[PDB]
């Protein structure tokens, strides 16, 4: 019978790829359908390029793809429209914001699978040790805490200890971290939903100069090559006071044999001042049936299974990844395992989006511009003022004649 082949998630990021393969195998066993899992590189932008090889070829060699929240406007031609396959009631069980994100010129490109938002991880044992009662609310506070805790932990002999780790590598994750910096300084959304390229302003420039000021000071010099897992591994070994990362890191830090098990909490990222907005960049992944799949019916069945209540529950309980079904946020088992899902639900709902809707199919080019200009500030090549002016000019060229 048919072999249903799935490309999604990566065995190089946490347990996501292993868990995904397990879920696809469970569907295959449940339905008596052969399945195969195709692995992917860690970074989302490398995955996009890989999957674009399949799509360009109209390849039938992958039936189901796990696609990033930023991709629908790029990948729509390659997606089977799912709208005819779901009832209005089925579709209402997901967050409407994500269903809307995944709908491009009427085509339901993909079902919401898990959402994501950037959050602050903090070592509560260390905050207590050094006389702090709450995590930092402002970036200045985060810097002051990091400097004091670092000074003490270095003096006590942990030469591997840093104050803050984050994603500073030149790739899509840096666009995520930088949106949070810029937005949390009142510097805007880089490209506004209306199309205005707003990034050339002094608040955005200050945000980027501040992040430069971390590098080699409270954050490792090598932070400029960190993606999610590099940051996580310094954190998880017990070598950072603070980390910016996504929800998946929580379950991994609580696992038996983690050096930091029981020693951390999570909160919203800091912001420049009390009247700036909170920033958490919206992430997450969706499930797309290939337009080139020879087995659309079977593939839609697998996608509905993966997106179901019990598979998303399993994702929440075991991998601390955020459901796209509001009903799961009231599930007693989800909440007992992850109480912080309730505490931060409003942060998740108010997550700020990257400019993928407004840039549409040109988003990847826009983002490459952003992460390269931001990276030039982190590396000390440019000051924030020059980088936001140069970025404005690049994005203007990229989006000229796009509506
Ligand atoms: O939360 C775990 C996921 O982390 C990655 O995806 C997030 O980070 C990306 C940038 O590096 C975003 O574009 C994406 O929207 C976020 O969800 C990783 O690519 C995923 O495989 C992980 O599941």
């Amino acid at each position: 019978g048919p072999v249903i082949r799935v490309a999604g998630d990566s065995t190089a990021v946490g347990e996501g790829g292993r868990w995904m393969k397990e879920m696809v195998e469970a569907w295959g066993k449940k339905t008596g359908t052969r399945v195969e899992y195709i692995d992917s590189p860690a970074d989302t932008n490398d995955r996009l390029a890989l999957y674009q090889q399949y799509w360009a070829a109209r390849s039938p060699d992958v039936d189901v793809y796990m696609i990033d929240v930023i991709w629908p406007g790029i990948v729509a031609p390659h997606a089977l429209d799912l709208k005819p396959y779901l009832t209005e009631a089925e579709l209402k069980e997901f967050f409407p914001r994500i269903v809307q994100n995944n709908t491009i010129r009427g085509k339901l490109t993909s079902l919401p699978f898990f959402t994501d938002a950037g959050i602050l991880y903090y070592r509560k044992d260390l905050l207590e040790k050094y006389g702090y009662t709450s995590p930092p609310r402002t970036w200045n506070e985060l810097e002051q805490m990091a400097e004091r805790v670092m000074e003490g932990e270095r003096r006590a002999g942990n030469r591997d200890f840093w104050g803050f780790v984050f994603q500073g590598k030149p790739y899509e994750g840096l666009t995520c971290d930088a949106l949070e910096w810029i937005y949390s300084h009142g510097g805007g959304r880089i490209v506004e939903p209306d199309g205005t390229i707003s990034v050339n302003n002094g608040r955005a420039a200050l945000a980027l100069n501040r992040a430069h000021g971390w590098v080699g000071r409270i954050a490792p010099q090598g932070v400029t090559s960190y993606a999610e897992e590099e940051a996580r591994n310094v954190w998880q070994q017990g070598n950072s006071l603070f980390m910016r990362n996504w929800p998946y890191a929580y379950a991994l830090g609580q696992a038996e044999g983690s050096p930091i098990r029981g020693k951390f909490g999570v909160t919203v990222l800091p912001k420049a001042s009390a009247d700036a907005p909170n920033a958490a960049t919206l992430g997450g992944w969706q499930l797309m049936v290939s337009a080139y799949s020879r087995y659309p019916k079977e593939a839609v069945d697998l996608v509905k299974y993966l997106a179901s209540y019990e598979v998303q529950k399993d994702n929440a309980v075991r991998l601390s990844r955020l459901p796209t079904r509001p009903a799961l946020y009231t599930d007693r088992d989800v909440l007992a395992r992850n109480p912080w899902f309730r505490d931060l639900l409003p942060v998740f709902q108010n997550a700020v989006s990257r400019p993928s809707d407004v840039a549409g199919a040109r988003y990847n080019q826009v983002s490459e511009a952003i992460w390269t200009e931001v990276h030039s500030v982190l590396t000390g090549r440019k000051k924030g003022e020059q980088a936001v002016r140069d970025l404005e000019a690049r994005i203007r060229r990229i989006l000229r004649h796009h509506h």
